[PDB]
């Protein structure tokens, strides 16, 4: 099991238009959300890969702490990082962890998708979002995801984030045992 961090693009993907790129304080009210989302691939729901443990509003931005567990995923990314040149292409040579950096390098960006800022402004009937995906296009925000082993590692890797809020999101995190977390629905495309 992998964890995830970083901070988010908000966006709701629209019907007529490419794209729309929310303000983070558009959604503040509707923050923490320590209830788990489901972590997909480019807002494709039939990639599910993990689960999100929380999502924060901090000084920086809405910041977001999940956990990769698709074993599909898992084993598919490890054993590009140990035997792929395409994979390792575009990431320094010789990493002492190359999935890790494999996945920092080509999934770096996180989106957290919301729904139009017409019910934003009034009183939602329904959950505000819907999943977080990690992303290969599209960032707009500065930083990129971290992927790593521990909570407490991914999230002190943000300077941005300081010791009272890395305190407070890893309050949460702790709080969750990843067994008890459904199976995500990722299907290896080589199937
Ligand atoms: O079915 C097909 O024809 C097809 C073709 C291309 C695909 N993916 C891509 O083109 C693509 C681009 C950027 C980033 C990623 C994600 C990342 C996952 C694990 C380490 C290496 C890549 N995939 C995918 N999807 C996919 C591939 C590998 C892992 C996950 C999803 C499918």
């Amino acid at each position: 099991g992998l964890y995830v961090g970083g901070f988010v693009d908000v966006v709701s993907c629209p019907k007529l238009e490419q794209e729309l790129y929310l303000d983070p304080d558009q959604v503040t009210d509707y923050l923490p959300v320590t209830e788990p989302l489901p972590i997909t691939i480019e807002h494709l729901p039939e990639t599910e890969v993990g689960w999100t443990l929380g999502l924060f509003q901090v000084s920086h931005g809405i910041f977001c702490t999940g956990a990769i567990t698709s074993p599909a995923f898992l084993e598919l990314a490890s054993r590009l990082a140990d035997t792929s040149h395409v994979a390792r292409a575009p990431v320094k040579n010789l990493p002492k962890e190359p999935l890790l950096e494999i996945l920092h390098t080509w999934l770096p960006g996180l989106s957290l998708s919301s729904i139009h800022p017409r019910e934003l402004s009034q009183t939602p009937s329904g959950p505000v979002f819907q999943h977080v995906s990690l992303c290969a296009l599209g960032r707009r925000r500065g930083t990129v995801a971290v992927y790593g082993h521990d909570a407490e590692w991914v999230v002190s890797r943000f300077s941005s984030v300081s010791k009272s809020e890395r305190a407070h999101i890893l309050q949460h995190v702790s709080s969750c045992r990843l067994e008890d977390l459904s199976t995500p629905n990722f299907v290896s495309p080589l199937e």
